[PDB]
């Protein structure tokens, strides 16, 4: 869920999870368009993963799961079921993705009217 998403992103990356709450065309609730940069690509990929998790019968925004932060890296487990392992994979992946990127301040609170109606495929 969101609690573990916050946790994993701060474990691996150098910045507040607040930095990703309305950013580019994809970072935050929903999203459409051409991704503005690497960070926005990370969020498009996470959007896709969560979509996949939902199609598999999971609730990626609410379901709790255990994990450990060891040397600023995410270890998933123990998992009680398949959904917990999918969810932790999705959050691990975005966390690793975002930790490798430079932040572009200009994309924080970017106008949605500049985001195209079509998106890249998942
Ligand atoms: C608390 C956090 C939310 C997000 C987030 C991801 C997305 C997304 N994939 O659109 N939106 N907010 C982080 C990276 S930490
Ligand atoms: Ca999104």
């Amino acid at each position: 869920g969101i609690l573990e998403l916050a946790g994993t992103v701060g474990c691996v990356g150098p910045r507040t999870p607040i930095a990703y709450m309305k950013y580019g065309c994809f970072c935050g609730l929903g999203g459409h368009g051409q991704p503005r940069d690497a960070i926005d690509w990370c969020c498009h990929g996470h959007d896709c993963c969560y979509t996949r998790a939902e199609e598999a019968g999971c609730s990626p925004k609410t379901e709790r799961y255990s994990w450990q932060c060891v040397n600023q890296s995410v270890l998933c487990g123990p998992a009680e079921n398949k959904c917990q392992e999918l969810l932790c994979k999705c959050d691990q992946e975005i966390a690793n993705c975002l930790a490798q990127t430079e932040y572009n301040l200009k994309y924080l609170f970017y106008p949605q009217f500049l985001c195209e109606p079509d998106s890249p495929k998942c």
